[PDB]
């Protein structure tokens, strides 16, 4: 139907202790704001306000983005002084015509964990009940510093009550206030009017308008949440933590259910954007993160971590340290190999041990098998680079490129001083320094030849135990 | 006594959506069919008969390799049609002599944690209580999906009743059948020669034995086993990770309870046949997988992943990449480490920082420190490989061996260019290529001398921050 | 007030299966005795008394080290034979003036999350009711191996029975015995001299001082502690591993309440003394051991770990192997790097991908960027190493410095064979073999010249897909 939501993300988040925003730090690859704005943006309400307090002009430009990534505008109003949750939603309701006759739904910025689904089992409750204002509800273990629900025998709401207003026996009452509201426009507006600041901490609680609207005969209603992760607020980091442990076990079984190996999925992130194919294995200790994006029938081996990498179908990334690089169909890459942007390997292509690559693009089954530094460079196919190579690609002032042809065969300690071309099918001897182009089918070696010089050991190191090995070797 | 084990691996599991069937999922380093015919040849039946409907010859052949490795026979049945667990066990009847007059047991192939106790236990109840049949039973928070037991005040056992077959008052029902049975032959082919297909999912329920042998007259038991893990099923993945990770901490506590520290049991990952000495410590991030055999005393350091790895006493492997390789006592790997299948370290050697070593023997004390890729090669005794070397055993076309001998001294950025020997006690200088044999105790080099361009860097780098380094250098 | 507390570790501790003494065994950074001995302290008893058993000479010296770390004297009394708790109590006893007239606190050394608030609770409930002897008692779902505790319906407290002295009846009491007690010294003594050996292990219980007590009208109380944590007890590896686990969410929640970020406080180990700045961010499967203190603003990046390491403010150590060194402000270390003893890398320094530093000063701005070895060696501010370098400390009999001035710029594949200096705004060419002093802004190079073989490879690799690749690039 017609409704109007409203995000609080106001608060100071003192508890945090951080220089960042609270709504701001993320969890599975977005903020908790972005968390919040994504689930509402599914229902597509027909207006949508922020509420910001300080940290207004480092928050807002990042409503405008997610405003871009969804699709649709989001407003933003302001709170200029902190007068409690009661003054935020009189702040945002400044960004509605004053005519306005939908629905009014207030969430929070810090309950990470909610739904598009919990909001529309809101609202759809709220109107089949015909109520003034629908409160979401949980049951928690631990009820510390959530608003305790007042509730008759007949289950009926009479009111919520604060953390710091609640007495003693209050206290006990382990069902708590999940922040969610879905409001009347006008039976709202009448409420925040007649709202007091006689409390203890001497601000306008948006929780009683509960008891006013009760006191009017309005129809007051909680809709209770079993789940009590998908309304847990987040206040310090140790919740913050918790929060991201439980939507990674949710996000991982998803995948699990799709088709997707996870052996420890304790030991395994994946964000919310990441896609995994069918049959993929993914091995302890690895963290999928950003937009990456793995293939059908792959091997993401241990202890990889991997941020907007695309891997393709039938690949294995073992033991691997990449962002923002390609990985074509059946490539292998690791153990130990660190993939720096700009990276695109080739199908078949194998990148292994104690092997780096910055802003390459080597072509199908070339394989650089290990300890080899490859920037700036392009390969060609089915190439082979020996071990112990560098692509030198910085003479002490400015960074150049590297031409490698197909079907090349670069020996060992082989060191390529860009800017240099080499040819197809072309060799290079083990300890090579090319410093110029190599035309195909050509051999480029600079290493001078072995010298033997005949016990040289038992005269510099006379009394050494490699002097005796080679004595005892003369017979 | 004279028992006859039947094992039902004819569903086609498709909750796992995978190409490879789902008794050959595997977890602690045997397949779910593996592990169920393991703890069942543990108590040495007469017969044992595996039922199959499709993927049967996928399967087929790793139920002989499995009779192999455990010494006896085991045949297979196969169900033409998928009819129901009823007609499964039909199948597998016709495996038997029509005359067989043992007990037969009927299992799964998807209840991985299931031992040889809880087998025995359910034919030592069934023998003391001369009943007709013998359910297992378990109870769960969520019994979804299993079948409900049926049970009147007395604890008398009713009838079993199906997920899909249950009103809402059964759902409700806690105590579910474990799919884990022991009948008497007899009574068993009377049943199923009763057994009707109107039911919701129109199948042969092996389920439906339980009333029909209660309105019989004959003598229903159940027997409740509190540790659910032990008889839980698998269907999807999230449950073939909840049953890995439930595993996992039995084997990782008997470890423990032997005198093996293991710092994290959540991030370590031990396989069933690997055995680990007295007094190792296990740290965090590691996995021990296939026949892998930790010493004693040893330190297997975080973030090691090691498949059929022989390590010896004393040892240290820390951040290590191995398989299919041996490591002796007293020896030093890692950090950052990779063992290719064939390395065999000797006594107290070493193998150190980014090395790689493939197929290789490297005898008594020798030590290979720094960034050297070792592959198809043989060391001594007591030698020292410099850092930043290369055994090239890769001329383009083959693979070829390289020898060097003990109490030698190779120096840094040595290129081995196999085939190449090196005698005892000999020397290489710094940037040697080795394309020739080195006679002992000679000192092979071959890099040209040192040559100084002063001011170079103030002629060819003019505006540079060297250049005025070097130009108030001369002060 | 004035009281003296006494540790008990007379244990054999069997179920250990350690060649280690039990109570030595450590846990965050400290062992079991040592985190018990740390909390004593902290409320500054009067006297100190450790009774030890066997392996008294391997464990007392590391009495006298936690007695000079703790600025105090700690007293050790030693048990002859293993006769039991009542009769180590009474060897500690020897260790007082035989007129001691202050309270005395009987603690175990096996439990290592025992804090010196517990302890004060401990005593202040003594004196606050005026009891003979306070003991500690807790519920668990397990009561197995401690001591039951038996109360009557006004839960006064009677008796304490063994586990191996229990009834059945008994053995369902979920109260346990914590070990911990607060005696009078005067009423302590007079039950120690009637205890009798007539039990199942044939020892004096120590907790038969409560029966005897009561049987003497003296006040017997019983302070129950909710945290069962804090007054678990240690007996096998699985229980060290459990409390260790534990601990360590104690000490992860910590840290994130004073504002530092912990990803996967489930994989993130942090010893006791470690401390970690404001908005630094720790990511999965890292280990902060030791002293190991982390700036503010830092990003300890996945599978780290650092054992002795400072580092600054806004530094990256990602994927890092560090123990006794030293990171500056801003500086960058990872992935893939092996920081060894004596490293000291200044702010805004680079140690990248597959680089090992050991006992090595680089100044300020200097980079270390791919696969080098640097040991034994000094470097000026803002230099550069190039790639595949390494820093030769070792001719085969000693070890050998090197010195790096300021704003050089060394090239790939440099082998700087010690001892050399490097003056500054120097330049070494690509596979340089640095075997003499380079002074400033020279340029060293001695690598021989290119030479190019033309169509080497179509008459020495004749049918090689190579030669193809050549004969068709003729066109
Ligand atoms: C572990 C891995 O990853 S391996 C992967 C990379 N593989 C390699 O490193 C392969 C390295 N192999 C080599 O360098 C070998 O020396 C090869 C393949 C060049 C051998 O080539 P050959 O067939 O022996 O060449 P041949 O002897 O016919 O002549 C080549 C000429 O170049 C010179 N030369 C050959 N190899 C080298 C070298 N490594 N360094 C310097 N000069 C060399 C020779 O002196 C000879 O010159 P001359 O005979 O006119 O004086
Ligand atoms: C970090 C680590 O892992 S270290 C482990 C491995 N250790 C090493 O790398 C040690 C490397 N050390 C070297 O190469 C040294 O140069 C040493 C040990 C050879 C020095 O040897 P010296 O006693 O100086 O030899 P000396 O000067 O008596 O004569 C040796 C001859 O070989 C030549 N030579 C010596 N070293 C080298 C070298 N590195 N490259 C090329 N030629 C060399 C010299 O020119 C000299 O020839 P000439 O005098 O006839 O013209
Ligand atoms: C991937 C990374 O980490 S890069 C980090 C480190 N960067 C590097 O490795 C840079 C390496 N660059 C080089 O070695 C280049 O060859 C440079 C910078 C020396 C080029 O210098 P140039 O301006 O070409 O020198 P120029 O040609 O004027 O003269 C230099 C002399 O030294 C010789 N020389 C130059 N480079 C080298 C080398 N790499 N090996 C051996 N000799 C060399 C030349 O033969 C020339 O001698 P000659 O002309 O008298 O016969
Ligand atoms: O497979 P290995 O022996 O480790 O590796 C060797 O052969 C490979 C091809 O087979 C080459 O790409 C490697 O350069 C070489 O070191
Ligand atoms: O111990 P370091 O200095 O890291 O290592 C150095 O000495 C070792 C012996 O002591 C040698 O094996 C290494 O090749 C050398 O780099
Ligand atoms: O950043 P890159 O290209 O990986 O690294 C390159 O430039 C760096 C400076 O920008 C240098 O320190 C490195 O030696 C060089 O390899
Ligand atoms: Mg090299």
């Amino acid at each position: 139907g017609d409704t109007a939501v409203l995000v609080l993300a106001a608060g100071p988040g003192t508890r945090m202790r951080s220089d960042t925003p609270k709504v701001l730090h993320t969890l599975a690859g977005r903020s908790m704001l972005s968390h919040v704005l994504h689930a509402i943006a599914k229902l597509a309400p027909q207006r949508l306000i922020v509420v910001l307090g300080h940290d207004h002009q480092r928050i807002a430009p990042l409503v405008g983005e997610l405003a871009d990534t969804l699709g649709r505008t989001i407003d933003v109003a302001l709170q200029d002084r902190p007068l409690g949750t009661g003054h935020a939603v009189l702040c945002g309701l400044s960004a509605l015509p004053d005519d306005y006759a939908g629905n009014v739904v207030v969430t929070s910025g810090d309950t990470p964990l909610l739904d598009a689904d919990t909001l529309a089992d809101l609202i759809a409750t709220h109107r089949a009940v015909s109520a003034a204002v629908t409160v979401l509800t949980t049951t928690l273990d631990d009820p510390f510093g959530y608003g305790r629900i007042l509730r008759t025998q007949d289950h009926e709401v009479m009111a919520i009550v604060e953390q710091t207003d609640a007495t003693p026996s209050q206290r006990e009452i382990r069902e708590v206030n999940a922040g969610v509201y879905a409001f009347d426009i006008a039976a709202l507006r009448s409420a925040l009017s007649r709202l007091s600041s006689n409390n203890a901490q001497q601000e306008l609680y948006l929780t009683d308008v509960i008891a006013i609207l009760r006191s009017d005969g309005q129809t007051v209603h909680a809709s209770h949440v079993d789940d009590s992760a998908l309304v847990a607020g987040v206040n310090n980091r140790v919740q913050l933590a918790e929060l991201a442990s439980e939507l990674n076990r949710r996000v991982v079984a998803a995948h699990q259910l799709a088709g997707v190996t996870v052996v420890d999925p304790a030991t395994t992130w994946i964000d919310v954007d990441v896609t995994i194919g069918r049959d993929t294995v993914i091995h302890p200790g690895t963290q999928l993160l950003g937009r990456t994006q793995i293939g059908g029938r792959c091997v993401v081996g241990p202890d990889t971590t991997l941020t907007d990498v695309a891997v393709g179908d039938g690949a294995s990334v073992v033991r691997t340290h990449g962002s923002s690089s390609s990985i074509g169909d059946g490539a292998a890459v690791g153990p130990f190999t660190y993939l720096r942007p700009g990276t695109a390997l080739g199908a078949d292509g194998k990148l292994g041990a104690f092997v780096e690559v910055k802003n390459s693009t080597i072509g199908t089954g070339t394989k650089v098998p290990h300890l080899t530094y490859v920037g700036d460079a392009d390969i060609g196919e089915y190439s082979n680079i020996g071990a112990s190579s560098v692509f030198v690609n910085y003479d002490g002032t400015s960074k150049r490129r590297t031409t490698v042809g197909s079907h090349v065969r670069t020996g060992s300690d082989t060191m390529f001083v860009a800017p240099v071309t080499i040819g197809d099918g072309a060799y290079t001897g083990a300890g090579t320094v090319v410093r110029e182009d190599v035309p195909p089918g050509a051999l480029a070696v600079s290493a001078g030849p072995q010298r033997n010089i005949e016990n040289w050991v038992q005269r510099k190191r006379p009394g050494s135990p490699a002097a005796q090995a080679s004595k005892r070797a003369s017979e």
